[PDB]
């Protein structure tokens, strides 16, 4: 008797990538369940007898020496942010971004994108810091979404920015195409032909997009007091760790009670 389509995607959930089985081959339900619980069990004892680190938290870390040791000072800011940051984005109560944001009071929003808090970050430290200003933050975002292969209503974004000299679209390139390679993931970077100055840049992954880069100065820098060239990139942490781990949903990289450094927790 051939497998329900139930059945399939339960033994989905266990399988992993690299587990070489046939699914088509004449073993009843219930072994072939029993056989991936043993080992999805197995994987979470290696985990826990050897490392014991989560995969988001561990890519959090590398990225932030990756970033430190280039000259990047990295940041923690808000997640709670005002909803006029949200306007003085560009995003008006008409844009299809405003119906995905999720509201918490009369006044503030769970943040959408970390560019709000740099915007505000990158005019104050120029009081400060010598040129040119390098920062970066990692943490939560927040969208309500219409889709779930490639995303997530809680995700974990990375946005690195250079503000003065050396902001150019080569320069901008080179650390995109530095940071995937040291990450060990296969990338292309599609932009358009003759763009120089307000450029914007796709990270692809196959279809995938893994960031959306910006070569400044672009017009709305003025709403935040930044009247100087920049350059800056957003990545998703969790469309890396897919990449990364060939993960086949995005959903087993996130957050989650549901999945482990991708093995299933429903054992
Ligand atoms: C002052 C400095 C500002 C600065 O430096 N600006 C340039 C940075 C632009 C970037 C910034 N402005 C931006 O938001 O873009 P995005 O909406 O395309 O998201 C970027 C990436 O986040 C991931 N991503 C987005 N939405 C999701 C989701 N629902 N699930 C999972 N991953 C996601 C995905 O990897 C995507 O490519
Ligand atoms: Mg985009």
């Amino acid at each position: 008797p051939a497998l329900t389509k139930s059945q399939t995607d339960r033994l989905e959930v266990l399988l992993n990538p690299k587990d070489e089985i046939s699914l088509n081959s004449g073993k009843p339900f219930r072994e072939l369940e029993s056989e991936l619980l043993s080992r999805r069990k197995k994987d979470l004892q290696q985990i826990y007898a050897e490392e014991r680190e989560n995969y988001l938290g561990k890519l959090e870390r590398e990225i932030t020496r990756f970033f430190v040791d280039r000259g990047f000072l990295e940041i923690k800011s808000p997640i709670l942010i005002p909803l006029e940051y949200i306007e003085r984005m560009g995003i008006d109560n008409d844009t299809e971004l405003s119906k995905q944001i999720f509201r918490v009071d009369k006044n503030f929003c769970l943040r959408p994108m970390l560019a709000p808090n740099l915007y505000n970050y990158l005019r104050k430290l120029d009081r400060a810091l010598p040129d040119p200003i390098k920062i970066f933050e990692i943490g939560p975002c927040y969208r309500k979404e219409s889709d779930g292969k490639e995303h997530l209503e809680e995700f974990t974004m990375l946005n690195f920015c250079q503000m003065g000299s050396g902001c150019t679209r080569e320069n901008l390139e080179s650390i995109i195409t530095d940071f995937l390679n040291h990450l060990g993931i296969d990338f292309k970077i599609v932009g358009d032909s003759c763009m120089v100055y307000g450029d914007t840049l796709d990270v692809m992954h196959g279809d995938l997009e893994l960031s959306s880069a910006v070569v400044g100065p672009i017009p709305l820098d003025r709403e935040w007091g930044i009247d100087k060239p920049w350059i800056g990139a957003g990545f998703g942490l969790e469309r890396l760790l897919k990449v990364k781990h060939d993960f086949k949903n995005i959903k087993r990289a996130a957050r989650s009670e549901s999945y482990y450094n991708g093995i299933s927790t429903n054992l």
